[PDB]
């Protein structure tokens, strides 16, 4: 009878082909690449499904983060496909917002909402997630510390590593 004018809540792999979509505009288009294909995002939304968020307005997903656990101080090639059951670290393989939401704080919330969700959830004492230098400063405003460049590497596209203390 209603669909909700906004709702937060955790995704699952229904929600994959919506995510991918994002993902095409918001990554694809710029990089010609993106953090997770349709198989990746159910892979995590299958075993991992507590550890993403997303943004629901009237009935269509606007703003996501999807995570898994990660196990090592430093990120590396083989943490993308990976999630480690028994480590300590929330591993945001990708943010985004849906190209019409934009720049009106809907990153900053659903960030928030996702380091209290996570953090609430004993088992998880860090999160770590890489980003483009123009980034950093946005995420050292959610106690990220830049952290060095990342190992990863994608394409001709380089990242520094944050860390945010949970
Ligand atoms: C950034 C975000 C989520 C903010 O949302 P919003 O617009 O709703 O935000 P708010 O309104 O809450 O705040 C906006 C703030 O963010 C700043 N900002 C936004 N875009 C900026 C930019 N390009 N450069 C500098 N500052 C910027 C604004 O300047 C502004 O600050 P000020 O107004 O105070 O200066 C939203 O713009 C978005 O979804 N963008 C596209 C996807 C993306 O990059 N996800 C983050 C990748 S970082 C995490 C991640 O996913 N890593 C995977 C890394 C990765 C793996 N494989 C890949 C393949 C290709 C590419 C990347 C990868």
């Amino acid at each position: 009878h209603t669909l909700p004018a906004n709702e937060f809540r955790c995704l699952t792999p229904e929600d994959a082909a919506g995510v991918f979509e994002i993902e095409r505009e918001a990554f694809i288009s710029v990089s010609g690449n993106c953090p997770l294909n349709l198989d990746e995002v159910q892979h995590f939304l299958t075993l991992c499904p507590e550890l993403s968020l997303g943004w629901f307005v009237e009935g269509r997903l606007v703003a996501f983060i999807i995570g898994s656990l990660w196990d090592e101080e430093r990120l590396t090639q083989e943490s993308l496909a990976l999630h480690r059951p028994r480590g300590h670290s929330a591993h945001l393989h990708a943010l985004a917002v849906h190209r019409s939401f934009r720049q009106q704080g809907k990153g900053s919330v659903l960030l928030w909402r996702y380091l209290h969700h996570v953090g609430a959830q004993p088992a998880v004492r860090r999160a770590v997630l890489m980003c483009e230098d123009a980034l950093v400063p946005f995420y050292q405003r959610f106690g990220f510390h830049p952290a060095g460049p990342c190992a990863i590497v994608v394409g001709s596209l380089t990242f520094t590593e944050m860390h945010c203390s949970l």
